[PDB]
């Protein structure tokens, strides 16, 4: 049956982690709060049984995720704190993000206020700017892997579909996985690069401001059809400045979209209010951003 250890030992680093509260599954992984027995620090452990990694192609995908994520360090990227293995499991040690993800926020709040959307989108963009400048395309940016720490700071996570651009002008021809907010050039199998991440942020912005994703249908294949045909509409109550930026990012032609470095210079950010921080209450109650308290 094979059972997960209660204490996880890294023989190289000599660090031991006591397995705590179950957090949920993430793909092939069962995830847990894990705490270092010496420093008492808490991390999110991702635990993958090798019995699900029998195919070299699976191991290579798991290897590449680790290889990419371990190379990154940024305020808006999930912290990578180690990985190790025994004969039965791969153990990955990640930054624990105690407020889960924007997916759980979205399920509770639906459409956010515009300043909340600017706030989160700014941090998503800063993290993605960092990725692209280090030649990493994430390829799976979605509400569920945009994690939130205690301070409601965004941490981009789940590098399971990410890839490294190895040379200038390289077009990736293959994406082995099913991303949520999939760019049309991936779907049409015509070669893709960094612009797919800007498509996805486009979709995240729409979802954050509208309360639902732009191309949703009752069948994934019908969704793909719509994406390829660029069949979406922005509700009339969305402000023209926001709607303009969504439109720019959601263009069929990847070369037409803004690049990650242009986004924060958009009128959407520069001429609107961006809170310095959000109160914890924003997880459940719309903020009014009032100037003083009564
Ligand atoms: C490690 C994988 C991925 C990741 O990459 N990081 C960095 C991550 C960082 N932080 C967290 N944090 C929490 C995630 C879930 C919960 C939570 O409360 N889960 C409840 C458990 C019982 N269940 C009935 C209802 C859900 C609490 C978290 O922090 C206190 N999760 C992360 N995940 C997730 C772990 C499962 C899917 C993805
Ligand atoms: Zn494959």
């Amino acid at each position: 049956a094979k059972e997960i250890p209660e204490v996880l030992v890294d023989p190289r680093s000599r660090r031991r982690y006591v397995r705590g509260r179950f957090l949920g599954k993430g793909g092939f992984a069962k995830c847990f709060e894990i705490s270092d027995a010496d420093t008492k620090e808490v991390f999110a452990g991702k635990i993958v049984p090798k019995s699900l990694l029998l195919k070299p192609h699976q191991r290579e995908k798991m290897s590449m995720e680790i290889s990419i994520h371990r190379s990154l360090a940024h305020q808006h990227v999930v912290g990578f704190h180690g990985f190790f293995e025994d004969n039965d499991f791969v153990f990955v040690v990640l930054e624990l993000c105690r407020r889960r993800s924007l997916l759980e926020l979205h399920k509770r709040r639906k459409a956010l206020t515009e300043p909340e959307a600017r706030y989160y989108l700014r941090q998503i963009v800063l993290g993605c700017q960092y990725l692209h400048r280090n030649r990493v395309i994430h390829r799976d940016l979605k509400l569920g892997n945009l994690f939130l720490n205690e301070d409601l700071e965004v941490k981009i996570g789940d590098f399971g579909l990410a890839t490294k651009v190895e040379y200038d002008g390289e077009r990736k021809k293959v994406l082995c996985g099913t991303p949520n907010y999939i760019a049309p050039e991936v779907l049409s199998k015509k070669g893709h690069s960094f612009e797919v991440d800007v498509w996805s942020i486009g979709c995240i912005m729409y979802t954050l401001l509208v309360g639902k994703p732009p191309f949703e249908t009752s069948c994934l294949k019908e969704t793909y059809l719509r994406i390829k045909k660029n069949e979406y509409s922005i509700p009339k109550h969305i402000n023209p400045v926001a709607a303009s930026l969504i439109q720019k990012m959601l263009q069929t032609d990847p070369t037409a979209r803004p690049t990650i470095n242009e986004l924060l210079n958009d009128e959407f950010f520069t001429s609107g209010y961006i809170p310095a921080r959000l109160p914890i209450t924003c997880l459940t109650i719309p903020p009014r951003f009032s100037i003083a308290p009564s």
